[PDB]
């Protein structure tokens, strides 16, 4: 009931490091995101800082919003730039927002972070600070 | 007939024009997500592909990896993949099916897994 994400396949990216794409700035590329419970799943953003602690990216989201092409039920394909990074940002968390609110501490929340399939998936950008 | 959409490995070193950069000779897990997977037993590498390719029974380079299907879109398993040779240009994925066929009256159960669509992401390579 809350998206999953396997994997994140970028259509450039510069290296890998840590569980972390790197990928150019300012350049329009290509996300190819693998993933279960995709459904409910309208919009993608990315957010600067992620807790582990976290399930609301409402007030985390950096980014605009991407809207996300839904090739197939196990997929989700989205155009996206990435702006360099500040010194105090860390890299680019994904973000989904959900086509139906949900309540948390009695706030409406549209946008979650994105859970991994795996503990070790690779679902985090960066781009050159 | 299987057709592989994505290719996500747990580990890769880069990409470029559609082929994924592995580890060689470490454990690695491979999502490999498509359709038609259900007669799906087994997943192997071919090392060489032409394009009028339906059987992998003579192509195949790798011992066999048994995959496991934690849904009914996508193949889960673990594999090792070996260091190319200077003439093997990358890893083709192969499929071996349950209940064989035949086909230039040769018994086949593996088959070159075709992409879903042509400029799909779906090769994996190893340093030579
Ligand atoms: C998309 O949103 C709908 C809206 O809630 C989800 O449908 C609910 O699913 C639960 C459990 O399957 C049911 O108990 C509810 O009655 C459903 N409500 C409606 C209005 O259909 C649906 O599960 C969401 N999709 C995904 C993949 O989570
Ligand atoms: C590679 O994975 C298989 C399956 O888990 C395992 O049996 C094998 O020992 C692994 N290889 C190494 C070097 O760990
Ligand atoms: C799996 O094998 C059975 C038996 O031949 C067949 O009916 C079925 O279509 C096969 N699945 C696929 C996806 O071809």
């Amino acid at each position: 009931s809350n998206p999953t994400v396997t994997g994140v396949i970028p259509s450039e990216f510069i290296s890998l490091s840590a569980g972390v794409i790197e990928v150019p700035p300012n350049k329009n590329i290509t996300l190819y995101i693998y993933g279960e419970s995709f459904e409910n799943v309208t919009y993608l953003a990315f957010a600067t800082s992620r807790s582990e602690d976290s399930f609301s990216c409402e007030n985390h989201r950096a980014t605009i919003a991407f809207i996300v092409q839904k090739p197939t039920v196990y997929s989700l394909e989205t155009s996206v730039l990435l702006r360099q990074l500040t010194p105090f940002e860390s890299a680019f968390y994904i973000c989904f927002k959900l086509a139906h609110p949900f309540s948390h501490n009695n706030q409406t929340v549209s946008w979650i972070h994105a859970t991994p399939t795996y503990p070790a998936a690779i679902v985090t950008l960066r781009t050159a600070s």
